[PDB]
C-alpha cells in the first residue's frame, strides 16, 4: 500500500513530459519572433544610415550656403559704397 | 569723367552679385531637397520603429512565457525529487 507512491511518480513524470513538450512549442515560437525582431532591428540600423547621409548632405550644403551669403554680403557692401560715391556727382 | 569708371564698377558688381544669386538659388534648392529627403527617411524610420516594438513585445511575451513554464517544471521537479527520495527509501 506504499506504492501509491508509484502512481504519484507516474503523474509527476507525465506532468513534466507535458511541460517539456509545451516548452518545445514556445521555443520554436520564440525563435520565429526573435528572427522577426532581428530583421526589423537591421532595417532600423539601415534607416539610421540613410538619415545620417541626408543630414550630412544638408549640413554640407548649409556650409556652402553660409559662405555664399558672406560673399554676397560683401558684394552688397561694395554696391552700397559705389552707389553712394556715384550719387556724390 | 570718374563717373565712367563708376558706372563700370557698378556693372561688374551687379554682375557678380547676380552670379552669386544664381549659386545661392542652386544651393538652396539642393538644401530644401536634402531636408525633404531627410524628413522622408525619418517618417520611414518612425513606421519601422512601430513595427520593431511590436516584435519586441511579442518576443518579450514569449520569453515571459518560457520562464513561466520553466518555473512550473521546476516546481514539479521539486515534487518528483521528494517522491523519489521517499521511494528509494523502500
Amino acid at each position: 500500500e506504499a506504492a501509491a507512491l508509484r502512481a504519484e511518480l507516474r503523474d509527476l513524470e507525465l506532468e513534466e513530459a507535458r511541460l517539456v513538450q509545451e516548452l518545445e512549442d514556445v521555443d520554436r515560437n520564440l525563435a520565429r519572433a526573435a528572427a522577426d525582431l532581428q530583421a526589423a532591428q537591421a532595417e532600423a540600423a539601415e534607416l539610421d544610415q540613410q538619415e545620417r547621409q541626408h543630414y550630412r548632405d544638408y549640413s554640407a550644403l548649409k556650409r556652402q550656403q553660409l559662405e555664399l551669403l558672406d560673399q554676397l554680403g560683401n558684394v552688397e557692401n561694395q554696391l552700397q559704397y559705389a552707389r553712394v560715391q556715384r550719387d556724390r556727382l
